[PDB]
């Protein structure tokens, strides 16, 4: 199976957004509700989006840290497919999400931004977790964190563990490679799809390189 | 004093209004709860600062990363201090740090789950100030209790030079196992906000409060 591409809209308003979804909607397959959007609009942020791209899969990237079934439940009243829970979080927290996302037939997953030992990932295999986000956080590449050896090996033990992973942060195109012959659920593409001068032809790019490395 | 800080973990702005109409000068900082930036964005903040100008506005964003254009949101939005969860990469709480420093605001390392006394050390390190030792409301739910290990954990911190905010569903009557620390805040949401009484809830702890330090 080839990764899916999914697009996070980590804009502060939904105007902003939509700058964005207009022109590549219909060139991913998941459509992201970015941490800053959520804080920028709020959880119609959501709803919105999922009313105007119904068929597509939208994802609230809430990073719930406790609270999980309140937080998810605004999340899937507001039409969520899927919703993210922290890696620190109580495991209670992540089962609490759970819970809620099979009332609404959605699903949750662990974002792995951060500190979280093998453990706690067994925790959550345990809980029913099914997706966790393997993610480099953004000011950990900002302070110049590239991605390697220990990243592959980190990916594949989880994909043992039987979790479809996620490969996310500042993902540029010529990261892909990296990656090739692990079999990644979904590549995340925030900055280098939004703020391509093309970003259709950055989202095609995206999918093209997918199609060769995993075909 | 440890000073008295209501959360406000409310979907919408009107519930939260129900809150503070009742509580808002019975108390010391108003917190944006987590649930209330879900639901409202960082418009709450904006709204809750204009209205209480007078009183420390806390946006509890329990930030993951991104620090910089988090924080910046909500110090934009006029908050005076911010949250960034523990599990945070480093350089996230520092470019939250970085941004509130432009602000004259101040960052707080959140600490819900699982965090590591390494991380402590570097968030020191890093110059944070504040952490919030707390309590999950999803372990709470779970049957744990405040016990001595909390107690350790809190003084270790404290010992550390962190002002420590202590939080996670208290009531009135577990103020009494924090006695003879120096917290700097007590964090109550519930049990202000859906006490038959949110007033005679907010002055009853801070006569505790007042009793005890
Ligand atoms: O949760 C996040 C941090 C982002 O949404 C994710 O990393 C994708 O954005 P980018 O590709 O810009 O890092
Ligand atoms: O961030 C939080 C969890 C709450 O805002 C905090 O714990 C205060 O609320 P309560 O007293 O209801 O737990
Ligand atoms: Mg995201
Ligand atoms: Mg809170």
């Amino acid at each position: 199976s080839l990764p899916m591409l999914q697009v996070a809209l980590d804009n502060q308003t939904m105007d902003s957004a939509y700058e964005t979804t207009r022109l590549i909607a219909e060139e991913v397959d998941i459509i992201e509700v970015g941490t800053i959007l959520c804080v920028g609009e709020g959880v119609r942020a959501v709803r919105d989006l999922k009313a105007l791209y119904p068929h597509k899969i939208v994802l609230a990237d809430a990073k719930i840290a406790d609270a999980g079934k309140i937080l998810s439940r605004m999340c899937f009243e507001a039409n969520a497919d899927w919703v993210t829970v922290i890696c620190c979080a109580d495991i209670n927290t992540a089962k609490g999400a759970l819970d809620v996302a099979k009332e609404f037939n959605g699903d949750v997953q662990i974002d792995l931004t951060g500190y979280w030992t093998w453990e706690q990932a067994q925790q959550w295999r345990d809980a029913g977790i099914g997706q966790v986000v393997y993610h480099r956080s953004r000011d950990a590449q900002a302070a110049g964190v590239a991605w390697g050896e220990a990243d592959i090996t980190a990916i594949k033990r989880l994909s043992d563990m039987g979790f479809k992973v996620t490969v996310a942060g500042g993902l540029a195109l010529e990261d892909l490679p990296l990656f090739k012959g692990i079999p990644i659920h979904v590549f995340i593409a925030g900055r280098s799809i939004r703020d391509a001068a093309s970003p259709v032809e950055a989202a095609r790019q995206f999918k093209r390189s997918i199609a060769e490395l995993w075909g």
